[PDB]
């Protein structure tokens, strides 16, 4: 037996996410944050935290996103896994996007996965400025799958393109670099879904709009943020499991 504490966004809306007894139980220190968890903060932030810009700007798929994606006649490779997704993009050009993030867990390990400007053919520059299409790697340490993690989705990218833009356009380890800046690390183990959630949180505060390498984001939050982060968490979704109640 498990008691739903509350579904957000809570009804009317439509796109309700359920979170659980059990679900606040990852939030003990020592403990990975499950799915539910990272979904959850993440359509927190998206809905009470992104400027009205950033919303637009932005999307943030879902933890089954890239579980998905990587799963299992006619179709190569590319197009075999990428029909396994479709359906997230239907009513949605991600082209017209500045940030699509994705997150993701390798054996237990969180990590994310921001496309960065990928309307932009290469990159750009002027007062320096410089913006580029690109892939970055926020890891609060570092993932063994994440050039896979990567290829996938510049393969990801070409398909979508060629779906929605009925064109050929070539997503490349050159034409779309992968880039680590350089972000605050972990310090307890178990703490990278934290870091995850702390990332979007500070992207959305203060997004990335120089692309210059090396990006320097290494004091980017102050340490005491994520330390009482997980505890924040489950007092953001018992006050919401009140809020839910009184109404």
């Amino acid at each position: 037996l498990v008691q739903k504490l509350i579904v957000y966004p809570p009804p009317p809306t439509k796109g309700g996410l359920g979170v659980t007894n059990e679900d606040l139980e990852c939030l003990e220190e020592g403990e990975f944050l499950n799915d539910v968890i990272i979904d959850f903060y993440l359509k927190y932030l998206i809905l009470e935290k992104a400027s009205d810009e950033l919303v637009e700007r932005s999307h943030i798929f879902s933890s089954f996103f890239y579980k998905c994606l990587t799963r299992k006649p006619n179709l190569s490779m590319a197009q075999r896994r990428h029909k396994r997704v479709r359906t997230w993009t239907r009513h949605i050009n991600i082209f017209n996007k500045d940030y699509i993030f994705v997150p993701v867990n390798e054996s237990s390990h969180w990590y994310l996965a921001v496309i960065c400007f990928p309307w932009l053919e290469e990159a750009v520059y002027e007062k320096k400025m410089c913006k580029r299409p690109c892939i970055l790697i926020l890891d609060s340490l570092k993932a063994a799958s994440v050039q896979n993690t990567v290829q996938n989705l510049r393969e990801y990218l070409e398909v979508e393109w060629e779906v929605k833009l009925k064109t050929h356009r070539q997503f490349s380890k050159t034409n779309m670099v992968d880039l680590c800046p350089k972000v605050p690390k972990q310090d307890n183990s178990s703490d990278c879904g934290v870091y995850l959630l702390q990332y979007v949180e500070s992207f959305f505060k203060d997004p990335i709009v120089n692309f210059e390498l090396p990006i320097h984001l290494e004091k980017w939050f102050p340490r005491h943020v994520i330390k009482t982060k997980r505890e924040d968490i489950r007092e953001l979704i018992l006050k919401l499991h009140l809020q839910q109640q009184k109404g």
